[PDB]
């Protein structure tokens, strides 16, 4: 797919860009440094333009980073056709070309050598450190040609990706960018397809081995897999000594030298020791070079021609030596450095447990790296610390660099996690916006304030979220026909549309709870029918439910029926369970957990074992204080209508359990981190009321879940001690015999099932 490939070369570039470091930092920088040998053209003879290379691929590298991580799940895949398109605009990739004419020149290796031949360049090499000086000579030359065979890929590269972006303004970038690249191309063609570059580049370009070991008589040690993990070489070569000219398999960790006969081992070499080149020698041999093992005698080949010394040399000394800001003022800035009065931390993001709005909004910003999951957090709970309005300005104040160079590794990152904040902000919590039209305004005069050339077609996809911006399955049916409301009972409607109309009922009082109810522990005082009549509406659905489930089982005293009744509700908690309905999952355990209803041991004697499982499974999610809940809901895609009692304890004990003020040199200072800790808990909450359920609303069935009264006129404790002496009138104690009751329903108690219908 479009992103295999742009993964694929992701990997590729970071792999190429550590390849031109080593080429720059290890083999360039010494001749650099030596100015009384070398002159800049000497130098510039040798590694041409590899220092613009590098520059331009630290910077592809780096947009389509940024590019990856700011693709919203909107898009099919990264759009990254701009990338390289703004780049080809600019003509940015016309230094391969020159530097694949001064690399592939006809006459570059031997300039290369005469550069290495000269007046004390051979010592100073060799003075640089062991291993040097035979790593410019022999395998130098090779990676020189990786920028070639980089640049050529590119060209095939975009071809793929043209055809198959699934973005029709991608596509076009791409089809540009390819456009754009035509004189570079055809220019670098020229170059390569001449006989010698195309002899270079065709030089330098576990089946196998087992292949390779089953093919090679006499073998001794271990297999080839036992201690090699890539195959290198295999040429043929004479050993000074040897009758025969041996061919030989190069592992990164076995030379391999055979007969041919296929072939028969001669020699199995063991690469982690010494190679050293030697001079023609009239004893016929030429384009030699010794081997040295360890304990063990020096062993010297012949290879054909000088060519082929040197793809054997690259290979070989290459294994041996395998292992080789400024901000501004802070008096017009966020420049304030971090400290134990700025921001602290949890004891490879650095997770904050506190900090200043300022230094907040920074790290929700960071220049070092991006957090994903801090800005989803953030924008979820910030309304309890700071408004819309000021989080609007603090990040246009963000945004708004000012210099003091090297500010492209900070205000270019800066400004764009700035904007894939504005991002999030617009497309998750629109509501915000839609609630001040104002707060709007200065949103689109600000995106429209962006002035990067590129980073204005980039912030298009902004603009197009805000413009935007402004088949569920069948209901289930059983014994009740839909219309006859009069029938409408426990088992008389279908079991699992029973959990799904309980489902939007308490989805939709769930999403109706403000902030503005819970925060001060509001909840909690005299005035809480007042200032939380959404969280209290609620909440006392959710026990109705529970005294309804508990009356229904303690009022069917018929011990079959009951049974019966007990079944559905068990279904009733798979169904709840399944569509990620907590607070329906808490409401019948606690039924089941009750005084009435828990010690009827004659009912759950008669319950299936896999219903007792689902049960037990169920009750788990309370022990140990939740741990398991709290675990699930982390795993789970919503929707879901979490338990609500734990954010309540969880808020009214921060407030509670933390000073409203901490005292210093005698002032008086807010705590705001308490408030910070709140309006973290109310973000959460929030963020789950998104989601809706993809669940058909059944308006009869709702309203008779809605008009449920198991109280009826009755106080809390005349009706909990009826629903116990029911119970104990239905399963008396111990030594009193279980009497019989008469059947209460006149239909079939069997259920018609869990599993929808198609």
């Amino acid at each position: 797919t479009y992103y295999d490939l742009v993964k694929a070369f992701m990997a590729e570039i970071r792999q190429y860009i550590r390849e031109l470091n080593l080429i720059i930092k290890v083999f360039r920088e010494p001749f650099v440094s030596n100015s009384k040998l070398f002159s800049a053209n000497d130098v510039e003879n040798i590694f041409s333009r590899i220092v613009d290379i590098h520059e331009l691929s630290v910077k592809l590298l780096g947009h389509i980073e940024d590019t990856v991580e700011m693709t919203d799940e909107g898009s099919p895949h990264p759009l990254v056709g701009s990338c390289f398109e703004d780049l080809a605009e600019e003509l940015a990739f016309d230094p391969y070309e020159s530097y694949a004419r001064d690399i592939l020149r006809p006459g570059f290796h031997d300039r290369f050598l005469s550069q290495l031949s000269k007046p004390g360049a051979a010592l100073y090499l060799q003075s640089i450190g062991e291993g040097f000086k035979e790593a410019v000579q022999y395998v130098l030359p090779r990676l020189l040609l990786a920028p070639v065979y980089h640049c050529l890929h590119y060209f095939e590269l975009l071809k793929q990706l043209e055809e198959k972006s699934e973005d029709q303004e991608d596509k076009e970038c791409l089809k540009q960018a390819i456009t754009a690249l035509l004189n570079v191309q055809s220019g670098m063609e020229k170059i390569c397809s001449k006989s010698l570059a195309k002899r270079r580049l065709s030089e330098s370009a576990i089946k196998k081995m087992n292949e390779i070991q089953k093919n090679i008589d006499g073998w001794e040690g271990k297999d080839i897999g036992q201690c090699c993990n890539e195959f290198i070489m295999e040429g043929t070569l004479t050993r000074v000594g040897a009758k025969h000219e041996r061919h030989i398999f190069l592992f990164d960790g076995l030379m391999i030298c055979c007969k041919s006969n296929e072939y028969r081992l001669k020699e199995k070499f063991f690469m982690r020791k010494v190679q050293i080149n030697d001079k023609d020698d009239t004893n016929e041999y030429k384009h030699a070079f010794e081997i040295i093992l360890k304990d063990e005698n020096s062993v010297i080949f012949s290879a054909k021609s000088a060519e082929e010394k040197n793809n054997w040399m690259a290979a070989l000394i290459s294994l041996q030596y395998r292992s080789t800001r400024l901000p501004s003022a802070d008096v017009y800035r966020f420049a304030e450095p971090d400290s134990e009065e700025n921001i602290i931390f949890e004891e490879g993001i650095p997770i904050i447990k506190a900090g200043t709005v300022i230094k907040l909004i920074e790290r929700l910003t960071y220049h070092m790296y991006a957090d994903p999951n801090f800005v989803r957090t953030f924008l979820t709970t910030y309304r309890s610390f700071c408004k819309p309005q000021e989080l609007l300005s603090l990040i246009i104040e963000r945004f708004e660099i000012p210099e003091p160079r090297f500010r492209k590794e900070y205000i270019q990152p800066v400004q764009l996690r700035v904007l894939n904040v504005c991002r999030h902000w617009v497309e998750h919590h629109f509501y915000d916006f839609e609630r001040d039209a104002y707060l709007l305004q200065r949103m689109e005069e600000f995106i429209g304030t962006v002035r990067g050339k590129a980073m204005k077609k980039w912030v298009e996809s902004i603009t197009k979220i805000i413009q935007r911006k402004k088949s569920p399955p069948t209901v289930e049916w059983h014994i009740s026909r839909p219309g006859h409301i009069e029938t409408f009972d426990l088992l008389t409607l279908h079991p699992i549309e029973i959990a799904r109309q309980l489902t939007l009922l308490e989805s939709d009082l769930y999403r109706a709870v403000q902030p503005s109810e819970l925060v001060g522990s509001v909840w909690t005082k005299e005035d809480k029918e007042i200032n939380s009549p959404n969280l209290l509406k609620m909440i006392r659905h959710t026990t109705n439910l529970t005294l309804w489930f508990e009356k229904c089982i303690v009022e069917t005293e018929n011990l079959e029926e009951r049974v019966a009744v007990v079944s559905r509700i068990i279904e009733i908690l798979q169904v709840f369970q399944e569509l990620n309905n907590f607070n329906g999952v808490l409401e019948v355990v606690s039924a089941m957990n009750s005084s009435p209803v828990y010690r009827l041991d004659h009912t759950f004697e008669q319950i299936p074992s896999r219903q007792k499982k689902i049960l037990e499974e169920a009750h788990e999610l309370s022990e140990d204080h939740y741990k398991k809940y709290l675990a699930k809901l982390r795993s789970i895609n919503p929707p879901c209508v979490p338990f609500f009692g734990i954010y309540l304890t969880n808020i009214l004990k921060t407030e509670e359990g933390n000073p409203e003020v901490l005292k210093r040199h005698g002032k008086e200072l807010i705590n705001f981190s308490k408030r910070r800790k709140v309006a973290e808990i109310t973000g959460e909450i929030q963020q789950y009321q998104n989601q809706p359920y993809c669940l058909r609303v059944e308006s009869d069935i709702k309203r008779f879940f809605e008009n449920l009264n198991p109280m009826g006129n009755s106080m809390e404790k005349e009706f909990t001690d009826y629903l116990f002496n029911k119970s104990l009138e239905i399963e008396p104690r111990n030594p009193k015999p279980l009497p019989r009751f008469p059947k209460k329903y006149s239909y079939p108690l069997k259920s018609p099932g869990v599993r929808p219908s198609n």
